This record gives structure tokens, sequence and C-alpha cells, in this order.
């Protein structure tokens, strides 16, 4: 019969394989951590993206760390549970008010760290006992809970903690993963509470994290980037099949990060290997998103892609408004005006195509000012039926606005 | 040892398999869509149950429109991706006033289709890439999101969408199915977050859909009708073992529609098969539901079954009311009247049995007017302790209210 | 490679195996039910820990009941179906005011009860049709719905109904279990609606139930006790490792009850066996709960583990107050006082360690009135930056307040 797929070993997002004599511990927007290791010595460097965060710093890998993660508040490290020493979690809170910026924790006996991440104001790790441990940046042990399966990876941004694990057994080459998403805020909540994780056929998970604006996203082995549509009931929307940015199967991409505004994907181009060449220091490439949409060669399909790209990449403004962070409303005004002008162009093209019911549907998707301009567009060429029905739809909108 | 179950192939909701010269591609409450295919052409025939919806219509193409759906506003068809054509969706928005009396849209390369459905001004389709495509019925591309697994079937009604897919790996004949439901009104919501789908042991899903009053329902291969009981925090209540009816004289009762006002299952009696042949014209058998309540030979059990069947069906009126749609208060009043009468009559039966605690328990399920009538009955029958307990219940309810 | 596991058969909490001649059918906080079959008689003995509740009861086991549950309100019994007689549900509502304290129900033909449980005024039964049936404690049939898989066990407390089932097939020793937690109160809800249930590796589920204070809890075959953390988004927090408490690690404890205030784990030690013998009668041992924190022998570890233990246990006060159940305000006063004096001592230790950012992180959990004491403590010995930043924290808390 069909075989069960082997579960993929856990990874740190943006990292590189352990065995490389030089490797990148993690690529991230704050600063690049890299390591040299061989049969007789081992050392770690951190190379900050902006030196105003902190100057570049170097350490000897005294306790043989194998995992790490960075934020602009602190840098974390973690090691294996050796026979002489169980797994240790280490931190330099380099941005602290106090000079006692270093601290370390050692797990109970026969327990090993499998993943580690940072947010803002907290740290987190997932261990070999299917047990997740929260900490503060200064190393107070916060609450603890058990995971439903072995962890694949984890990430964080602000009060958001993202975990992905093996919810079950994969079959005939496909993996079987689930996702938890926790709010470590004023009220502890769990928007995703073990839901299944979509993946491309016979693929495996390759990268996770958040955009710089705090929206969760991930990439699988086929390069299809998916992002959490918070508008459509917290569901995973694809945003880029990165294979089309490649010259072919010769190339892969290793994501450094994603920016929801400006609409950018930042990654290392890699040839042959999925992970980049370890030396010399590679240069980061930047790519543009295009949502996978049908008939995209046509201008109407292209602007449909532009519209849904605009709203999906300004969902973060709604999330910022809800969570209480500072943001500028001019961004939402720009997004609404741009996507409503695009919707105006679609309505004009549909009107010229005589698909006036499609114009009324587009006007249902419109804001009131755009419906008024659509009524004027329907008045051009004297299409009175469409103009009357657009006016009626405007009245219906006014009844609720 | 244990054996993995093979995943079943997808089916369009309410359709026959492709292994016959003539098929029902969809049979809704609206009407029937047939397909006859041979070496000459593929002939699609639409027959409305009421011609006031629209007249009988016929299409014919070399394209094999392998998937179909029907609604009061429009007809919908779709065809698979071939070695030279990508998939295409086809529609006839017959109710329209513009030039959208026909519409065709492509889908990308390798975007093979499994199932499609219709909504109030909406349309939807599932892809072999595990992306759900959403559209307006006039034909704008709406949002896209990633499906958690291979979809087995799909359905729609109003502003709500119902999806069933393969959640994991089955074993020993059981199929590991998951269910997802979304609502797309003013606030876009996700009711079922990818939860498991109950099924009879070693059964396979045979039909899904909505009741005509707008709640999801489905039937498995053993003939067990189930529906999403939203009076129980959205759990699956079984309603009918269709193999019972007419002492199982027909080897199957191929469901085509469900109603609860009146209480009517619409189905086709099938002899020696799970589905009927498309010609000669099968007759619609109408069957009444029978919930699987215990000790059904007794008056007590029959009154219980009547009461709970009534309340699960007439709970839909409150759902329709609170979600902002039109509903009928006379039917709600009749439902309440029958429920109070059933509780009163079975209270009298339990009084005859001297099971006064059952009488108080039944009084908990009815209003203050019925409780006062029961108190006066208790006074007439000189059951003072029963009257006192009912009076204490009335005092507690009045203090709470 | 991996191999599928045999999904374990259903069980009942505090039972011992059916093959025994003389066994416990249930042992809980209420009392004990024993059953035996020998040449002298086939019978069931019910007895209560507090004899004021009800006298010891004895029943001839002619119908061969096999599953049982005990509550303050009633005794509930069930049997597997044989060929001539169906599976039957039997109840003794001894706390009733009417003389007809017994009632009996007979299930549909070849339907078979596989688990039962009791609650405040209701009873539940899970059957071989993957069907859960609700009854009033006086035997009126309440609502019916389909389970997502074969059950393993059930439990009830007040309005809460806790169900665990097989959501799938496990591999490589593990069991694939899902948890479903209903509330049957004034509005029907699902707190957990099929979430995966954590387990230790290669374990099986050994015990389920509620604390006396009404929080769901369970124990796996590796002796790890887990409780539902309602203050952390309804995740699962381990609260005790019974293996560390044993005289020798080959032996293990058999749980019968849980209490949060006082913190008690009620269990029976077993000499070389999974469960205790029925005679000579076991003695219930008390074990203290222990969160699995790191560096737990240090003063930091002692303080923080006690803090988190205290707060996760005193979540039940919040649940009771939110759902309208009465409670003594002295419990909340004592909980807040203990937590605050403890965290004041922890603040003193972090202050003397001169980690003032850790002090701010610790004091973030506190009320500003209590943070004023830490401000004065920082003023003592002139820890100026610590005093200033605790003052800023108090000002921010007052600004939010």
């Amino acid at each position: 019969g069909p075989m069960p797929t082997p579960r993929q070993k856990p990874f740190q997002s943006g990292s590189t394989p352990l065995h490389l004599t030089h490797r990148f511990m993690v690529w991230n927007s704050i600063g690049i951590i890299r390591c040299y290791n061989d049969e007789q010595d081992n050392a770690i460097d951190v190379e900050f993206h902006d030196t105003s965060i902190h100057h570049a710093t170097h350490l000897s890998n005294t306790l043989n760390y194998t995992i790490a993660d960075l934020s602009h508040e602190a840098i974390l490290l973690a090691c294996e549970s050796t026979d002489e020493l169980a797994s240790k979690l280490h931190c330099l809170h380099f941005s602290s008010w106090d000079s006692s910026k270093e601290w370390i924790i050692d797990l109970p006996q026969n327990e090993d760290i499998e993943a580690i991440c940072l947010g803002q104001g907290w740290a987190a790790a997932a261990t070999s006992a299917l047990l997740l441990r929260l900490f503060t940046i200064g190393g107070v042990q916060k609450e603890v809970f058990s995971l439903a399966g072995p962890v694949v990876s984890m990430a964080g941004h602000g009060e958001q903690l993202f975990i992905v694990y093996h919810r079950g057994t994969g079959f005939d080459g496909d993996q079987c993963l689930g996702v938890q998403l926790l709010e470590l805020g004023k009220k502890k909540k769990q928007i995703l509470h073990g839901d299944p994780l979509p993946l491309t056929r016979k693929s495996y998970l390759a990268w996770i994290g958040f955009s710089a604006e705090g929206t969760p996203c991930y990439v699988d082995s086929e390069g299809i980037v998916r992002m959490l549509n918070r508008g459509l009931g917290n569901t995973w929307t694809p945003i880029c099949n990165t294979r089309e940015h490649c010259k072919g199967k010769s190339d892969h991409y290793w994501v450094v990060g994603i920016h929801e505004n400006p609409q950018q994907l930042r990654c290392i181009p890699c040839k042959g290997s999925r992970f980049p060449p370890t030396l010399p220091r590679p240069a980061v490439a930047i790519l543009s998103f295009k949502l996978p949409y049908c008939q995209i060669a046509t201008e109407k399909g292209q602007m449909e892609e532009q519209f849904w790209r605009s709203v999906i990449f300004h969902n973060h403004l709604d999330y910022l408004a809800k969570n209480g962070y500072e943001y500028e409303e001019s961004t939402k005004n720009q997004a609404t005006k741009e996507q409503q002008e695009l919707l105006m162009k679609m309505l004009a093209l549909s009107c010229k195509l005589e698909r006036e019911f499609r114009c009324v549907e587009l006007a249902d998707l419109m804001t009131q000012n755009a419906v008024n301009l659509a009524i004027k567009y329907a008045s051009r060429s004297r299409k009175l039926i469409l103009a009357q029905k657009l006016s009626e739809l405007a009245v219906e909108k006014a009844a609720e606005l």
C-alpha cells in the first residue's frame, strides 16, 4: 500500500544546515548571525543590518550553540542536551536599561531545545518533550504548555507567537503539519489553535515568520509564499509562486524577510542548493509580489491582481488599529484611493464591455465616492439603466453608512 | 495489520459518475442539468422545475463540461485542464438584464478542477493546486486562499460556503475527512475551522448540500442523513437512516434535496445501485425524517423524538432572523405551540407514571404560561408537591428574567 | 520505517480491567462502585466515602453491567449489547424526591454503549454508532449528535461535558487523540471542538476528569498530569510528574481525583501494576502538584514555579465568577495576596541581583499599589534607576487604569 511520509526534522527559519563548516545561523531583517565551526574550533558573529541597533559583535562558541534568533531587543542562542550538560538557553539583552545584560537557563534532565524564537517583550522555546516554555527578555520563566505534536519551527512578532508542528502522519510523500498562533497580550488568546497547514503536493515546509508589519506568512519547498488573510476569516492566501522569478530549476531562493509595505520579498538567490553559498558574503535580492490569479496576461486580470494585492497588503493597518499600535492613516487613505481607482478602471472596462451587472458588482465592492464616480461613468455614453441601478446601490449603501 | 484507506475521488454535489453515456451533472431544487456525451458532441441540457425561473435550455460543445451547478440567478459549468487547454468555467446568468447571459473564464495552467458551487451573487471553485477560487456571478475574480487538502465536494447557499476535503490518512476503510465553512457577509467569518467530519464506520461521503432553508447537510454511503446543528454549538445531528424507509425495499434512496418547511427529504429510489440511470425519467420519492431516538415504540419516546425533531428544524428560523434575513413569525409561533403542547402531554404521561421528577424536568423546557397551566393541572389532580416544585421553578425563572 | 499503532479500546476513569473476577467499576471523589462475578453471586456494590450522602447499595448483576459512573445525584450503569438484548442504560437517581428513583432505557437494535458519564442534572452516553446521546438525570432524552471518531472516555462536571476520541491513526507508539469539550448550559457551546490532545511519546491516555473546582484534567500512561489553562487561551499545562514521586520508578500511581484549593492530587500507589488490586482495600495517597520549570531548586525557580502554580490553579475562580457560579471572595483575596507577597520577595531578590529590567518585567505582573512597595524597596539602598523605572511602570499602569 501507499507509504507513510517521513516527518521533516525541525529547523530554525532562515537558517542553514548545521554541518557546514561556515554557516548562516539565521538571516533576518534586524541583523545576520553567522558561525564558523570545524573539528577543533567554533565561533559566532552577529552582523547588524543597522549599526544604530548595536555594533557588530563576535563570540567564541564556548557552549556549542546550534540555534539562535534575533530581535532589536535581544539575541538568543541554544545548544544540545549533552550527557555532561542538558540543553541551555542563552541570551544577551543588548538593548537593556541595566548592565547585567547576559543570562542563561538550563533545561531539566534529558530535555533538549528543538526550536527558539523572539517577539517583543518575550522569548519562547520548544523542547524535545513536546513542551513549549515561554520566557521574558530578561529571563523570567513565563507560562508553559504542551504541544500536540513534535515542533517543526516557531517564530514571533510583537505579542504574536507562531508555532508549526506535525499534527499527524504524512502519506505518499506529502507532509502533515498543523499551526498554532498565540496572542501573548493583555488577554491571552489563541486565534489558531492547532489548525491544519496547507502545503503544495508532495512538498515540505521551508520558511516561516512574519512580515515586518506583523502579518504571519510561510513558504514551502515549492516556493509558494502564503500569508494570513486576516480579513477572510484568518485563512492562508498565496501571494507569490517564487519559481517564476527563477531562471529555472537551476535556482532557488532563501527568504531573508518580507515587507507588507513596501510590497517586497527579500531573499538570497541560490544555485543548485536550496540554501545559499556560505562564502563569500552573499548579496540580498529583492522581488515583487504577484498574487496567483487567472487570465493575468490580460489587463483586467492584471489589475484584479493589483486590487487584491493592495487590500491583502494593507490588512496590516486593520490589525494595527485593532491591537493598538501606532500607525498613520494616510497609508490606508492611499491604499483605498489606489484600489478604488483600479476598481473604477475595471468598472469602466466592464461598462465598455456591456457587462453592466459586473459593473454593479464592482460598485458593490466600491466605496460610496467611487460609486458616485461610477454613476458618472455610466452617464457617459448615456447608459441610463446602469446609472439608475448604480444610484440605487448608492442609496442602499447610504442606508447603512 | 492495519491498512491505509485510499482517498475517494471528488464528486460534484448531487451528481452521477462519468461511467454512463448520460449523466445528471447536478440536480438542485432549481432544476436538473444533464450531460450526454458521445463521439459526436457533449450535449448539456438544463431543465428548470419551474419554468418561471427560466425556460428549458440546451447547450452543446466539444468541450466536456464535467462539473455543473444551478441557482435561481444563474447556471454554472466547468471543464478540466487537458494536454492543450487549461481549465475553463462557464456560466449563464439568465436572470440578468445586461449582456451577461453568458460568461466564460479561464484558469491557469495545471489548474485542474474538482468541484464548483454558487452563492447569492457569488461563485466558487476548487483547484488541483489546492487553491479555492472565488468569483462574482457576473464574473469578477474575488479572493483566493489555500485549501488544507484535496477537496471531495463543495456546496453553497446565500452568503455562506460549505467545503469538505480529505483531512489526513484513513485506515481500515474509514476515510479521514475534514469540513470547512465560511460566511461572506458584511463581516467575513469562518464557522468551522477545518474540523473533522463524522461518518459511519467504513462509510464514504455520498452527498452534501444545504437544506432549502439554508443550513448544511450531508449523507454518507450508509444512508445516514446529518446536518450542522447550530442549536448545539455547531455539531452534527443525525436525522435519518434512509435505508430504513419502506423497509429498505430500494437498495438506495439517492438524495437530491432537503427541506424542513415542510419536513421533506427529496430522493430517488434506486434498485441495485447507489445512483439512478439518467433515463428513463426517475421519480422523486418524498420521505419524512425519523431521528434515532431510543425506545421509539413508546409514546414517551415518540413525544421526545417529535419534540427534538421539531426544535432542531425550527431553530433555523432564529438563525435566519439573527443573521439579518427575512423569516416567518407565524411558523415560529406554531413551532413554539407544538413544542409546549408536546412538553405538556408528556408531562401528563409522566404524572400518570408517578415520575414527578420528569414532570419538573419537562417544565424546565417550557415558558411561564405553560408552567402555570401545568401548575393548574397539578392543583386539579391534587399533586401538591409537583405544584410546589413547578411554582418554585416559576419563581426562579421570574427572578432571573 | 514507522508503523501504525493499535488505537486503544475505550475505558472509564477509575475503573480496573473487565477480565477480573472482582474489580472497581469507578473510583472518584464521590465513592466507589465494585462489581464481581463468582459462584456465590453476580452483583454490584456501591459505596460512598461520606456516608451522609447515601447508604451503601447492592444490585444483582443479572443484566451484566460493565460501565458505571457515580455522582452526588445518581448512579449510572450501562452494559454491552448481546444477541437477544440490546445495550441498555440504567440509572438510580437516589437523590430524587419521588419514589420512582429508578429508570431504564434500551438502545436501538445492535447499537452498543461504549462509554458513559454523569453531570449536574444530566447523563451522557457514547455508543458504537459514533453517536453521543444526552439524557436528563430523570431519563428524558435530550439532544443527540455524532462524534468525530471512536470515543476513548468521557467525563462531566456541572454544565461541562468532556469527551476524548480517536481523531486518526497514530504511528510509532503514539496515539492520535482529539478532545471535544461541550458546555450544556443556558447557551450551548464548544470550548474545544476537536482539538488535538497532547501526549508524551509512545504513551496512551490513562485517566480523564475534572478538578473538584471544575477544570478539565487528564493523565497519560507516563504519569504526566495536565490541566486546562483557561488563563492561557485554553491550552494544556502540565502540573505534575507522578513518576518522580514514586518509591521506585517501576511502580506508579493510579489517579482518582484532583483538587486545586488545597492543591492535592488524589491517587493510589500500585506495587508492580498499572492499577490497584480490589482487595485488600487501597489507601488514597496525596501528592503535591509541581510545575516542570527549570532551575527549580533555586530561589528564582521556587518562587516563579509557585507563582505560576498559584495563578493557573486560581483560574477556576475566574471561570466560576464569569459563568455566575457563587464563590467566596476570600479565595480571590488569598490568591492575590499570596501571589503579590511572593512576587515582592522575588522583586527583592532581583533587586539585590541588580537586574532592574528583570525587576520591571517581574513587576509588570503586579498591581501598582504593590509596585509602590517595590519602589520604596528600591529607594532603600539607593537603587535609583530601579526606583525610577518602577515608578514609570506604576505611572503607565495608572495611565491604563
